[PDB]
Order: structure tokens, then sequence, then C-alpha cells
């Protein structure tokens, strides 16, 4: 079988989300994460910079022999994903393309709202992406800021969450059929996202989405790792390895190690 | 957009089942299909003669430029379906891969059974497929050669044919958690079928997982078509045209044209 693992890149500790679903999607898959703290937001650096930065995080995955590489930086993804892509021979995937995607293939009335980082927002990639597809949909995105502290900061069901996420989502309530999470720390706040919008919209989670790509992907490549076997990944940050374990090991709900490293 | 059409080749009728279910998920793209019954059985033609064959079926859904071609015969993809796929530049794919794939991540107990055509279960191409992967998994084959004729001849509901699918079924019968349905005529029996194995057996489509293998390998490829648009489907067959488009309308729910052609 294939036994290389499936590398991660990301500027923070979101991608993690990622990595769950993986866990959770294909348990037998060993996984190499690095997260770039240290630089921080990638979204307010100039393109240039950010191809330095993301070639750095895709050349430190290239030493771990990853057989797949998971962009999970919308920035990186924006900015790099393309060219990256185009100069590897391994798959390289990203969550916003299939977020987009499951978005289009989901809405009821094409009515397609999107949520998520003031950076994310800003880009709009989102939106670029299913437009580009899908060019008759109509998207409204909205940054809803508070939603990622509130996450990390493990709070996730406080009555000031709760009002939070109702009152940064009002803009959208009554307007939208399908919500795509265009956030990986979103995935978290899923129950209360889901009771604020209503039984009626359908919510997208672009991590899961990406996930299922993978899985499809891994057999289209003939590269699938050993099915009986991972009880054994490697998770790395270029800043504060302490914080990282510690929302780490509360996401993958199981103690993890990380290695701080510098690129 | 990629506004080339998918291309189907198949020794049958049989294959049309998956482009119903291309139809239903992905309405917008086009689709060409060829089915070989002139050549008939290819089951127990030689292998040497069935590459021939294949790439005479492959060659002519070139010349339709499609931009992938999927395998529906499970002779055609047991002998070539690897030196073709190896040969083309487009994605070229098979029902069985995503049938044994699904069957595995889908047994409770490892206990999969895969029923299909004389020549599909002589092959033993799903069990060779399904352990290759995970072989630790179990799986009995069992060949139900009246299933094909009871679903070409419209009946799918008599009292016969309930007990046809109730005396085959039988040896399976509290012995698997899954069942793959390795024949693409299958699906039109799967209320009696998992009726027969009780609500306690996952039944598998292949031709279903083929087709949302395809929506991924579509947006990997970057050649999705126009989703506002496909109402332009071309379907030929090297014998028997009239019979063909019966059927053809049958499955289709709407009357196509055949267009009898010589390779």
């Amino acid at each position: 079988m294939d036994t290389r693992p499936i590398g991660f890149l990301d500027s923070g500790v979101g991608g993690l989300t990622v990595v769950c679903e993986l866990i959770r999607q294909l348990p037998h898959e060993k996984i190499v994460y690095i997260g770039d703290s240290a630089r921080a937001p990638y979204g307010p650096r100039p393109k240039k910079q950010i191809k330095e930065y993301t070639w750095e995080l895709v050349n430190f995955l290239l030493t771990q022999n990853v057989k797949m590489i998971v962009f999970a930086c919308n920035t990186a993804t924006a900015v790099a994903w393309e060219e990256v892509k185009a100069a590897l021979d391994i798959p390289v995937l990203g969550v916003v393309l299939p977020g987009a995607s499951a978005a289009i293939k989901s809405t009821t009335k094409g009515q397609v709202g999107v949520i998520g980082t003031p950076m994310t927002v800003a880009s709009d990639i989102y939106r670029k992406k299913i437009q580009l597809l899908a060019p008759s949909i109509q998207v409204r995105s909205l940054a809803c800021p508070k939603f990622v502290p509130i996450v990390e900061s493990n709070e996730m069901c406080s009555s000031i969450a709760k009002k939070i996420v109702y009152d940064s989502l009002a803009p959208l309530v009554g307007k939208i059929d399908t919500l795509v999470l265009g956030c990986t720390h979103y995935p978290l706040l899923r129950p209360i996202i889901q009771n604020v919008m209503g039984p009626s919209v359908k919510l997208i989670d672009s991590g899961a989405e990406c996930v299922r790509d993978i899985s499809v992907l891994l057999n289209y490549f003939d590269i699938n790792g050993n099915y009986h076997q991972a009880v054994e990944h490697r998770f790395f940050t270029t800043a504060n390895p302490e914080i990282f374990q510690e929302i780490a090991s509360i996401w993958l709900k199981q103690k993890i190690n990380v290695e701080h490293v510098t690129l």
C-alpha cells in the first residue's frame, strides 16, 4: 500500500478541523501537518511574499515524503494553490473548491451564503469560485470575526456565544437556502449556526467536503494506505507549540504532540 | 466551461443505468455512449481479443471528443482498463473500483457479499479488488443469472421475479452486512433485493458510486461543463438499435435515439 502520509499546510491551527474529518473518515491514513503561526496573518501580506511563505510550507511538506498536499489556508489557497498544484506531481487540493462545488450542487433556489474570516471575505475567494462555475447563482458573503475567537477559547455553548452567532448571522437570516462555512474553525459552531439559520438552510462544511474528495483522489491515483492499520501522525508549528497541542488535544479528542520548528 | 461530453463504453445496454445516475446527478453534462452488442459476450473471449475490442470502443469514443471515458463492462474493465487508463491523457474510470471501495468503507463486520453476472463472478474481479485494498475483509460472491433477463423484460415486481430474487439470494441471507450489486442491471431490482436481504444489509450500487467519483474528478481536473445548461446526448450501438432505445427509453424515462454503427 502507499504508506506515505497526507500533508496539510496552513497559516494556523484551523486546518486541524480538516485533520479531524480525515481521521474520522480515513482512520488508516498518516498525517503530517504544518502550521505557520509565527507568520501569523497571511492575508494582509503581499502576493509575492505569500507565495514565498507557501512554497516554504510546501517544501517542508515534501521533505516529509507526503503523497498529497492539502491547503487549509484560504490566503495560501487564493495566491499559490494553482501554481503549486501545477508544479507538483502529487495531488494538491484546497477546501475552497470543494466547499464551493458542494454549495452549488446543494442550493435549492440559487441563494448561497458564505460566512468566514474578514480576510477570506475580503478576498471573496468563495464567491469567485462559485460564480466562476455557476455564474447565475447569487452569493452573499458575510464576515463573522467573533467566530474564530469564540471557538479558540472553548465556549461554543455560552449564552454569550449563542448571542454573538445570533447577531452575526442576522443579515443572512431568511435570505439564503445554503450557507458555506468558509472558515475551518466554524464546523465547531455548526449546532448554533444551524439553529440560528433555521432547519431550512443547508450548511456546507468545506473541510468535510474536502475530505470526501480526498477519498476519491486516493483511489483514482492508486495511493491508498493500509486499511487495516495510522497511530502515527506528525504535527508541526512555527510558533507557540504549547497552545497548539492545547487546542489540538481538544479538537482531536486525544493528546497530540507538536514539534516547534523553524523553516 | 468544458463542453466536451463524458463517454461511456460497454459491451451492452447495462451501462445505461450509470448514464441515468449521471443525468440524475450531473444534468448539465453531455454524454456519449457506445454499446457493443454485436460482440455480445466479452467474457468468454480471449484477453488479446478483448483488448482489441476495447481499444476499438475507446478510439471511437476519442473521435467523439470525450473529456473522460467510463468503463461499464466488467470484462473490458478486467482486461483493458488499466492499460487504456495508462495510455490516455483524459480521466478513465470503471464502476468496479468505486463499488469495491464503497463496500469496504461501508462494511460493519467485514462480511461483504457481491452478486453479479456469471462472467463477473467468474472473473472474481470484485473480490480481487476488495481484498487487494483490504485483504482482511471476507468476500462471498454469488452469480444471479436470472437477474439480467428479468430486468431486461420489465417485470421487476412480478410475483415470479420476487420469488427468483428470493431464491437466488438465499445463499447470502444472514451471512453478510453489505452486498455489492456488481451488475449495472441490478439497481433496478434494489427494492426487491433490499427486501430479501433485510433492513440489516447495506446495498452498494457501483454505478451510483462511480457517478459520485465523476463529480470529484471533473472538479479536480477542472473540466466541468456548463452548470446552467445537456439536452444533447449521443447513443451508439453496434447491434440492434430497436431494442436499445426500447430499454433505453424506459430506463431514461424519455425517448432517446440510438445510432446503429459499425466500428
